[PDB]
Protein backbone atom coordinates (compact mmCIF):
# COMPACT_ATOMS: atom_id res chain seq x y z
CA UNK A 1 0.00 0.00 0.00
CA UNK A 2 2.12 2.93 1.32
CA UNK A 3 5.91 2.76 0.58
CA UNK A 4 8.84 3.46 2.59
CA UNK A 5 11.35 5.75 1.98
CA UNK A 6 13.89 7.31 4.35
CA UNK A 7 17.04 9.03 4.83
CA UNK A 8 19.90 7.63 6.39
CA UNK A 9 22.42 10.30 8.29
CA UNK A 10 24.64 7.97 9.20
CA UNK A 11 24.39 6.03 6.40
CA UNK A 12 24.81 2.21 6.16
CA UNK A 13 27.96 1.07 8.04
CA UNK A 14 29.53 -2.23 8.52
CA UNK A 15 27.51 -3.69 10.74
CA UNK A 16 24.22 -1.97 10.28
CA UNK A 17 20.88 -4.16 9.90
CA UNK A 18 17.70 -2.81 7.85
CA UNK A 19 14.91 -5.47 8.70
CA UNK A 20 11.90 -5.75 6.57
CA UNK A 21 8.75 -7.46 7.82
CA UNK A 22 5.58 -7.23 5.40
CA UNK A 23 3.38 -9.47 3.56
CA UNK A 24 3.32 -10.39 -0.05
CA UNK A 25 -0.02 -9.57 -1.13
CA UNK A 26 -1.79 -11.87 -2.98
CA UNK A 27 -2.24 -9.98 -6.37
CA UNK A 28 1.40 -9.43 -5.74
CA UNK A 29 4.06 -9.12 -8.76
CA UNK A 30 7.36 -7.99 -7.93
CA UNK A 31 8.54 -5.65 -5.16
CA UNK A 32 11.98 -4.16 -4.47
CA UNK A 33 14.22 -3.19 -1.62
CA UNK A 34 16.46 0.07 -2.86
CA UNK A 35 19.47 1.34 -1.21
CA UNK A 36 20.28 4.58 -3.04
CA UNK A 37 23.53 7.01 -2.92
CA UNK A 38 21.43 10.19 -3.57
CA UNK A 39 17.68 11.88 -3.12
CA UNK A 40 17.63 12.46 -6.55
CA UNK A 41 15.67 10.84 -9.45
CA UNK A 42 17.53 7.87 -10.98
CA UNK A 43 20.53 7.91 -8.34
CA UNK A 44 22.83 5.41 -8.36
CA UNK A 45 22.13 2.18 -6.38
CA UNK A 46 24.39 0.21 -4.36
CA UNK A 47 21.37 -2.48 -4.11
CA UNK A 48 18.31 -3.56 -6.01
CA UNK A 49 16.81 -6.50 -4.29
CA UNK A 50 13.51 -7.23 -6.63
CA UNK A 51 11.68 -10.15 -5.31
CA UNK A 52 9.62 -11.23 -8.84
CA UNK A 53 6.41 -13.25 -8.03
CA UNK A 54 5.60 -12.92 -11.60
CA UNK A 55 8.17 -14.27 -13.02
CA UNK A 56 9.31 -16.41 -10.25
CA UNK A 57 12.93 -15.20 -9.24
CA UNK A 58 14.75 -12.50 -6.91
CA UNK A 59 16.87 -10.56 -8.90
CA UNK A 60 19.89 -8.67 -7.35
CA UNK A 61 21.39 -5.79 -9.09
CA UNK A 62 23.27 -2.50 -8.51
CA UNK A 63 22.72 0.70 -10.81
CA UNK A 64 25.31 3.08 -11.93
CA UNK A 65 24.96 6.66 -14.14
CA UNK A 66 21.35 5.20 -15.13
CA UNK A 67 22.73 1.65 -16.59
CA UNK A 68 21.49 -1.47 -14.57
CA UNK A 69 24.78 -3.59 -14.24
CA UNK A 70 24.69 -7.59 -13.84
CA UNK A 71 22.54 -9.51 -12.92
CA UNK A 72 22.38 -11.77 -9.79
CA UNK A 73 19.71 -14.32 -8.94
CA UNK A 74 19.43 -16.08 -5.20
CA UNK A 75 18.73 -19.86 -5.21
CA UNK A 76 14.60 -20.39 -5.90
CA UNK A 77 11.91 -17.57 -4.32
CA UNK A 78 11.53 -17.63 -0.69
CA UNK A 79 8.43 -15.32 -1.50
CA UNK A 80 4.89 -16.62 -1.93
CA UNK A 81 1.59 -14.29 -2.50
CA UNK A 82 -0.32 -13.80 0.45
CA UNK A 83 2.64 -14.93 3.00
CA UNK A 84 4.50 -12.96 5.76
CA UNK A 85 7.78 -12.58 5.10
CA UNK A 86 10.68 -11.38 7.05
CA UNK A 87 14.17 -10.17 5.49
CA UNK A 88 17.65 -8.67 6.99
CA UNK A 89 19.55 -6.94 4.73
CA UNK A 90 22.75 -7.23 6.45
CA UNK A 91 25.88 -4.80 5.67
CA UNK A 92 29.41 -5.87 6.12
CA UNK A 93 32.77 -4.75 4.88
CA UNK A 94 32.49 -7.36 1.69
CA UNK A 95 29.31 -6.89 0.93
CA UNK A 96 25.33 -7.18 1.59
CA UNK A 97 23.79 -10.43 3.36
CA UNK A 98 20.30 -11.47 2.37
CA UNK A 99 18.75 -13.42 5.08
CA UNK A 100 14.73 -14.71 4.20
CA UNK A 101 12.83 -16.36 7.00
CA UNK A 102 15.39 -18.13 9.15
CA UNK A 103 18.18 -19.13 6.56
CA UNK A 104 20.93 -16.90 4.68
CA UNK A 105 19.43 -16.69 1.26
CA UNK A 106 22.28 -14.96 -1.10
CA UNK A 107 25.22 -12.44 -0.58
CA UNK A 108 25.58 -9.69 -2.88
CA UNK A 109 29.02 -8.34 -2.62
CA UNK A 110 29.59 -4.53 -2.90
CA UNK A 111 29.93 -3.01 -6.48
CA UNK A 112 29.96 0.57 -5.43
CA UNK A 113 31.21 1.67 -2.09
CA UNK A 114 28.75 0.70 1.01
CA UNK A 115 29.88 4.46 1.99
CA UNK A 116 27.75 5.85 -0.95
CA UNK A 117 24.24 4.92 0.29
CA UNK A 118 22.16 7.44 1.96
CA UNK A 119 18.70 6.54 1.17
CA UNK A 120 16.47 3.63 1.86
CA UNK A 121 13.77 2.42 -0.80
CA UNK A 122 10.98 -0.27 -0.05
CA UNK A 123 7.74 -0.40 -2.51
CA UNK A 124 5.60 -2.35 -5.23
CA UNK A 125 3.77 -4.80 -4.80
CA UNK A 126 4.13 -5.20 -0.83
CA UNK A 127 2.22 -4.56 2.29
CA UNK A 128 4.84 -3.36 4.98
CA UNK A 129 4.77 -4.70 8.65
CA UNK A 130 7.53 -2.78 9.56
CA UNK A 131 11.02 -1.06 8.24
CA UNK A 132 13.98 -0.98 10.81
CA UNK A 133 17.21 0.18 9.91
CA UNK A 134 19.25 -0.58 13.07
Amino acid sequence: NVPHKSSLPEGIRPGTVLRIRGLVPPNASRFHVNLLCGEEQGSDAALHFNPRLDTSEVVFNSKEQGSWGREERGPGVPFQRGQPFEVLIIASDDGFKAVVGDAQYHHFRHRLPLARVRLVEVGGDVQLDSVRIF
